């Protein structure tokens, strides 16, 4: 018998615990006979704050945790390619691109850990409290939450006020009044009451969303290494690209539920297209090149790992 800490930040209901990391688990329990027992700490209940997530999990504090790359700047440089404006399709896709990509060119960024699985979100969208977003100028002087330094300098650059956080930290500052809305997708809204503390809603049209923000799903590497080959292989057939796969299609999913509740809380949407999103997709070609230019200074090949990313998300995108 063998027992793993899982540790993360939204609240239990929330549907990365409820309806991902908790049917994993119970599937790792079953396909051990009963042997490998997970058990799930929301809402940083075993000690720190979201960014020390995946210092536990390296160093072993904890075995398993879930959490968002960019909460930690700079950490997993290679996965910011992702981040960038308008480089997503559905989360399904994009999963699957990301985990390819960590299989392969931005393996470095992960070597301390057993990878389960990268992936991401349903392209978010643009939420405030009153103020239709209609356009770019219509950022202009609101204070606006990214969830990363990738997220809020696109912020910046489509003309808001930007100002970063973690997703537990949001309805407290909306409540305080230090920030106007902020970016999240649908499906995480509903688990800290966002829908009801923003009435307006932005979205894009078209091929690719606005943006995505990575999650790493990891487990501690001594920990992997220790199991048996037999408890290796259970976590191995609950791990990886088709893992990955079925993550980015239960986040498309998690938008729709989500989705209906901000409208029946009296919400519009809005839908970007036209000359207001062309003018933000310009915006976002200067973005992708402050960032190229970013990554060269680090030691990566910027160019090439935005193309890589385009190019493996137009792979999975059938
Ligand atoms: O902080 C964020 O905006 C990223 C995030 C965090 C948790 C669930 C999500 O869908 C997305």
């Amino acid at each position: 018998e063998v027992v793993l800490k899982f540790h993360s930040f939204p609240p239990m209901p929330a549907n990365s615990n409820a309806k991902f990391v908790k049917p994993w688990s119970e599937k790792v329990l079953a396909e051990s006979n009963g042997e490998i027992k997970v058990e799930i700490y929301p809402a940083m209940q075993l000690g720190g704050k979201p960014p020390q997530l995946v210092d536990q999990v390296r160093d072993g504090v904890v075995d398993i945790v879930w959490t968002v790359a960019g909460y930690t700047p700079g950490r997993f440089p290679h996965l910011e390619a992702f981040e960038l404006p308008f480089m997503p399709a559905s989360a399904e896709a994009t999963s699957q691109a990301l985990q390819e990509y960590v299989d392969t060119v931005a393996a470095s960024d992960l070597k301390d850990y057993k990878v389960l699985a990268v992936f991401c979100h349903a392209p978010g969208k643009i939420h405030t409290k009153e103020k239709v977003i209609a356009s770019a100028a219509d950022l202009n002087g609101m204070k606006m939450r990214g969830p990363t330094r990738v997220i809020t300098k696109m912020l910046e650059g489509l003309g808001a006020t930007p100002v970063g956080m973690p997703v537990p930290a949001v309805a407290g500052a909306l409540s305080k009044g230090v920030i106007d809305g902020m970016v999240v997708p649908w499906e995480i809204m509903p688990s800290f009451k966002l829908h009801e503390l923003t009435a307006a809603h932005t979205t894009v049209s078209g091929s690719r969303g606005l943006y995505t923000t990575p999650f790493l799903f990891l487990m501690n590497k001594a920990k992997y290494e220790s199991l048996s080959d037999e408890h290796k292989k259970v976590i191995d057939n609950n791990a990886g690209l088709a893992l990955a796969k079925l993550a980015g299609q239960l986040w498309d999913g998690f938008e729709v539920p989500a989705r209906k509740l901000a409208l029946d809380a009296g919400g519009t949407i809005h839908s970007l297209s036209g000359g207001p999103l062309a003018e933000m997709k310009a915006a976002g070609e200067g973005l992708e090149a402050d960032w190229i230019k970013s990554a060269n200074d680090r030691g990566l090949d910027g160019a090439m790992l935005v193309k890589t990313a385009k190019d493996l998300i137009s792979k999975y995108d059938k």
